[PDB]
């Protein structure tokens, strides 16, 4: 099929585009380059073994969206474009609501004008909010997200939901995930944070590489097996796969299809650090700090539904996530070239 | 002070502008005329005894908002502009999210660029969602609104809340109200629905006037004194007053100030009908229907906080709401002139 991939040049999107091309689909990437570089493009092509069209632009530009949609006879849209730095979200709320909330609204509005009715949304497991019932299941009602980032994701979910109700021919997937990590096995694509990495893995990778001194472990007091925070980590390649399957299997199947994408088990901070020490061949330096603002002791996704309904499940291990990361970090220390 | 009143030519806004002018404030009205007519303008001036500047335009146009803000040296903004038809909201969700969510975001963004930090938001008591704890108190956490309309209001509240947190110098009021009714005592301004009136009072007024056959009373089965739905009705003049006070008393007082605006008591459907039969001098025709989609047996606002903190409370009665309505309906059967 003909797919428009917003945010396609970013971390998850790039990986997804390669898998898409490999499946022989026609790929149109829409990205504003606010958090990615044109240099990834040729890598996508190479790895994908096919040429994806690239359009520089913003989801907030409804006019352009409609043009693109029409110009390329788009059948489906996988939407990864947006802002995702939780801490930044607290400091710059408006920017998050605009890019995420308004950004998606402008996009779906254009789809409406262009008669495109298949959509796959990059959601987030932060929508579950404060849930003492873990792991999280899709049948669980959502809660109230802690940050402007989380709130914007639920807001979008709600909007798409009402939309589908008003325009029942629409097929919409809400893909909820936690912590994506790893990189393409080639070691030639991966996560390329500009500045202080947000997530654990990359941060740790930076500590490993020499860039950082020590990892601060926020809380060693939790009601967990080792006292540190337990989270769900999913390999980026598996995530990308889940995206392709969802897109192929749900196209033209009316409704709001909610699926948690994850390994179905949790891992502590120490578990992640040990995995990494192992992958990079040297002890990762860390120290303990006291509980970070807004964090919970432990949570993960129940991914039975996707297994059952989409026949999808993870295949990569925590160790591979680490190795893959180390590999990319190692082959391309300066990330993507400017 | 210099105040920008978005949606100022509509029902509540017009009333509010008159009270504003009377208080000697400088009023700039911003309206897109999607639900009001230029003809109300001269009435505003007359009743207000002062000239308000009028600008035709849309809140979604950030550029214009900023211009306006700067051009007039705005000190505070009272925001009534938006869409509010609940049933229409279910049928046309996008339009509601755009006008309400995006609409406010564009407006506050402009304020940001123009260095305007005092805001009064026309909120809604639908934000309380499904609350079996009545009456509703501001200390109660919000729930999940039933319609796209309700959801958009809570979304806006959430956005303004995070904003204030990131820009602590801002003063923001969230004014939660239920069912505004009545009209200016002059009988020369009032609610002018185009088409099938949404709310009870006006609908009933139309039945009275001859336009409608009978009022359908959705449910006579409720756990209420008379079996019909109990709601909170607030006279439009009192609402307008609450708006002025909030604006004058909260300007430059940092924080998110939440206040329920209401009478503090509930009235059933039959109560409203009887009140109206009485005001128009003739039995209002009605019949019973079974429970409308999404409605609850009874709810109202606890307005102690406003009384205490703002020294504000209603002064008009249900009977006046009815009389005033009948009066306007009677002096101007064709509403505002085109
Ligand atoms: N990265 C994560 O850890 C994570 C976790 C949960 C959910 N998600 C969701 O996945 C999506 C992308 O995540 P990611 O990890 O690939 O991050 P990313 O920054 O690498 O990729 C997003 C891409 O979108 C682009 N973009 C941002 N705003 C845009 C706009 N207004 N118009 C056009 N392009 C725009 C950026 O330039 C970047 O290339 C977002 O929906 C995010 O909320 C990601
Ligand atoms: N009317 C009610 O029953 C009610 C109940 C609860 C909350 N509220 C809130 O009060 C506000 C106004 O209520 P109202 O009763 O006066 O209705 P209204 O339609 O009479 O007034 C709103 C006005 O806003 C204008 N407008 C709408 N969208 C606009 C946009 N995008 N840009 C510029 N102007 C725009 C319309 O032309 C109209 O003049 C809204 O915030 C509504 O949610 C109203
Ligand atoms: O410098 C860091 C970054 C992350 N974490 C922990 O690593 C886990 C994964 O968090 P991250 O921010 O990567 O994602 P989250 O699970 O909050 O999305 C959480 O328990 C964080 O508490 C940590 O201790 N130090
Ligand atoms: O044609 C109508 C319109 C309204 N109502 C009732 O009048 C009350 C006020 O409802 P409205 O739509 O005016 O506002 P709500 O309280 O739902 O905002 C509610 O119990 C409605 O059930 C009714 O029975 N028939
Ligand atoms: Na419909
Ligand atoms: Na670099
Ligand atoms: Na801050
Ligand atoms: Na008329």
């Amino acid at each position: 099929m003909r797919v428009l991939v917003t945010g396609g040049s970013g971390y998850i999107g790039s990986h997804t585009c390669v898998q898409l091309l490999q499946n022989g689909h026609d790929v149109i990437i829409l990205d504003n380059l606010c958090n990615s570089k044109r240099s990834v493009l040729p890598v996508i092509e190479r790895l994908g073994g096919k040429h994806p069209t690239f359009v520089e632009g913003d989801i907030r530009n409804e006019a352009l969206m409609t043009e693109i949609l029409h110009d390329h006879a788009i059948d489906t849209v996988i939407h990864f474009a947006g802002l995702k730095a939780v801490g930044e979200s607290v400091q710059k709320p408006l920017e998050y609501y605009d890019n995420n909330v308004n950004g998606t609204l402008r996009l779906i509005s254009a789809m409406r004008a262009a008669n495109v009715k298949n959509f796959i949304f990059s959601s987030s497991a932060t929508v579950y909010g404060d849930n003492p019932k873990i792991p999280y299941v899709e049948s669980f009602p959502t809660g109230t997200p802690q940050s402007p980032y989380g709130k914007s994701k639920l807001m979008v979910e709600q909007i798409l939901t009402d939309l589908q109700k008003a325009q029942p021919d629409w097929s919409i997937a809400l893909l909820r995930y936690f912590n994506p990590v790893g990189a393409h096995p080639s070691g030639d694509m991966g996560e390329d944070p500009q500045g202080i990495p947000n997530n654990l893995m990359p941060y740790i990778a930076q500590v490993a590489v020499g860039r950082r001194d020590s990892l601060a472990i926020f809380g060693n007091d939790y009601p967990t097996e080792d006292g540190t925070g337990v989270r769900d980590y999913i390999h980026v390649m598996d995530l990308a796969d889940g995206h392709v399957v969802a897109m192929e299997k749900l196209a033209n199947k009316p409704g709001v299809h909610i699926y948690n994408l994850g390994a179905g088990v949790g891992n502590s901070v120490l578990d992640v650090v040990n995995a990494f020490s192992k992958a990079c061949g040297k002890p990762v330096n860390y120290h303990f700090a006291p509980r970070r603002e807004g964090d919970l002791p432990a949570y993960w996704a129940d991914a039975s539904k996707a297994d059952r309904e989409l026949n999808w499940r993870v295949t990569r291990t925590l160790d591979e996530m680490a190795q893959d990361t180390w590999h990319w970090q190692s082959r391309h220390p300066q990330g993507y070239p400017d």
